[PDB]
């Protein structure tokens, strides 16, 4: 589709069988979701935003729909203000910027 | 142009008088710099990102060159980690977001 930015362009991903609300943030390297139990193992991630530093745990080749459109990708876990789907899987879904 | 999310979405923009590069963030509420001087009033604010807020000046009616397309509105100075276009902004000049 195309998404103005009148508004927050808030979607909904499905992850784990369960929906979810987030935002689609082309500014962001990577895919941060608040708790949430996901399967296997994970590793260790600092990332930098606006407000410092946060630790978040990495998971790797987790299948996410965001929108409908089926992706399966890095996510990370962490304490974040909000739910945002970074390029690692803006780019899966075939996001791009046009002005 | 078509933007592509392979690579950060950097641009230059022009604005009172001196040229930046800044990152393009359809998830970012407002426009926020780096430590810059700009004229006339302005007031503080605090902002939340990825591990927490930072202390800005919020300066409102700052004219605004982003790749070409002027624009007007309300742009935020302070210790951020690096330049940030927000929706503000965005609209402004017809940025959407494709898939
Ligand atoms: C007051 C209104 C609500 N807040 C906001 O709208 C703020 N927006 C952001 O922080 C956001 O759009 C992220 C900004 C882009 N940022 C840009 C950015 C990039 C690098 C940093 C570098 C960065 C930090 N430290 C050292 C080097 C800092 C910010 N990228 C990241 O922070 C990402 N980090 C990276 O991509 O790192 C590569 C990531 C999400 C994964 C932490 C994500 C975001 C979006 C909305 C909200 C509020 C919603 C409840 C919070 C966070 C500010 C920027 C306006
Ligand atoms: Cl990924
Ligand atoms: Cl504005
Ligand atoms: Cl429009």
């Amino acid at each position: 589709p195309q998404i103005t930015l009148w508004q927050r362009p808030l979607v909904t991903i499905k992850i784990g069988g369960q929906l979810k609300e987030a935002l689609l943030d082309t500014g962001a390297d990577d895919t941060v979701l608040e708790e949430m139990s996901l399967p296997g193992r994970w590793k260790p991630k600092m990332i930098g935003g606006i407000g410092g530093f946060i630790k978040v745990r990495q998971y790797d080749q987790i299948p996410i729909e965001i929108c409908g459109h089926k992706a399966i990708g890095t996510v990370l876990v962490g304490p974040t203000p909000t739910n945002v789907i970074g390029r690692n899987l803006l780019t899966q879904i075939g996001c791009t910027l046009n002005f």
